[PDB]
């Protein structure tokens, strides 16, 4: 876990500006844009204005960190988690000046992935496991992870493992789109788009407004509307079916765990305080910024119907070499779905289905906007006619929510 730590603290140094708070509420002095730095600054003023005096003790032994933290975080009243965090590592070194709590958040965000609690699949990716019910108390563990995550946001602390963009979208209660499903289940997504596009009453297919899932062998059949199991998907109603199926796929097998996480979060940091962030900003707020190395990225990128020498590839690397780091990370999220980089850099980039390098493919014509497939870390780049056209389209597309 040591290599992850060095990279962890280094993100704390790159990201210091993220701890700045607005001074007054009255605005800059005079000498649509997303306004991230200012939303972050106003969020910190909000938490800081809502901090409570004194502290809560958190007393952990390293060899037993998760269970001890679970016990002690769960027994504190939720709003007592807005006092100062004071963490002691039992019989070890000195006192918490803030530094041991940074350690604690780092170690906790990793210790939660330990297989013996069965909460998550399999790393820095948290995907809730449907079979988490194996653990009879998994609902109370998810509350704790909800409280633990809010505490980090409240206290301006980072964690080294995060959820996926569509998950943070439900956490900000944004309407999930079918393009989001592509990011979570491409086969399910292909079949939804197939149904939408082709005649079902001439394929002879027969589907019903009901869907089923299999968890540790036990199959359970959920109805998408009243009577849906007897209702036939026809040419007339297949748009509704696609809608309810998209919604249902985002939390399949994990509805209960997700409510236990959200409610635990909401008790510490009301979800409303986040309403103006988007899911990419929320993701960065939890794990920090890092500098994005352009050289490693460029030599581990792969092209479909483009080359090193296509003029749009040249323009793309010129766009990247000349934008700020905050823009490079946001393009990283557009294309890969995360701001995080694997330990081994871009040569080790991974897709949902095994290894997959950052990929740029030529599709369509000059009038199209850029599209992403985050599951295959593939950027669909139209053959634009000029650098300025490329810059403006790529900029509009990484910024679009």
């Amino acid at each position: 876990l040591q290599g992850a730590m060095q990279q962890f603290n280094q993100r704390y140094l790159y990201s210091a500006s993220m701890l700045a708070a607005e001074n007054d509420p009255y605005g800059p002095l005079p000498p649509y844009e997303r306004g991230f730095r200012w939303k972050l600054a106003h969020f910190r003023y909000l938490c800081q204005s809502n901090a409570l005096p004194s502290h809560v003790k958190i007393n952990v032994s390293r060899q037993t960190l998760f269970e001890d933290s679970f016990q002690q975080i769960m027994a504190l009243k939720p709003y007592d988690l807005r006092r100062r965090l004071y963490v002691i590592f039992r019989g070890e070194e000195g006192l918490d000046y803030g530094g041991l709590a940074r350690e604690w958040f780092f170690l906790l965000s990793h210790e939660v992935l330990n297989p013996m609690y069965c909460l998550f699949e399999y790393n820095y990716c948290l995907q809730i496991n449907p079979a988490s019910t194996i653990n009879p108390d998994h609902l109370s563990y998810f509350c704790f992870i909800g409280r633990f995550i809010a505490m980090a946001l409240f206290h301006g602390k980072f964690i080294d493992t995060g959820f996926s963009l569509p998950f943070y979208k439900r956490m900000l209660s944004k309407k999930l789109t079918i393009k989001d499903l592509e990011s979570i289940d491409t086969e399910f997504y292909n079949s939804l788009i197939w149904i939408r596009d082709n005649n079902i009453e001439e394929c002879g297919l027969e589907m019903y407004f009901s869907v089923d899932m299999e968890i540790l062998g036990k199959v359970t059949s959920h109805d998408l509307k009243l009577g849906g199991s007897n209702i036939l998907v026809t040419e007339e109603n297949k748009d509704e079916y696609i809608g309810l199926m998209t919604e249902w796929r985002f939390s399949r097998g994990v509805q209960e765990q997700t409510k236990a996480f959200l409610d635990g979060f909401n008790e510490v940091v009301p979800l409303q305080w986040l309403q103006y962030f988007d899911e990419k900003e929320l993701e960065v707020m939890l794990c920090g910024m890092q500098e994005v190395d352009l050289a490693d990225w460029q030599r581990n990128t792969v092209y479909r119907h483009y080359t090193r020498n296509s003029k749009q590839i040249i323009w793309f690397w010129q766009f990247v070499k000349e934008t700020d780091n905050e823009v490079r990370m946001r393009l990283l999220q557009f294309v890969t779905g995360t701001c995080r980089l694997p330990l081994g850099g871009f040569a080790e980039l991974m897709g949902s289905n095994g290894p997959q390098k950052f990929c740029i493919e030529k599709v369509g014509k000059d009038t199209w906007l850029p599209r992403s497939h985050t599951c295959f870390n593939r950027l669909d780049l139209p053959p634009y006619k000029s650098y300025e056209q490329l810059k403006e389209k790529l900029l509009f597309a990484i910024e679009e929510t």
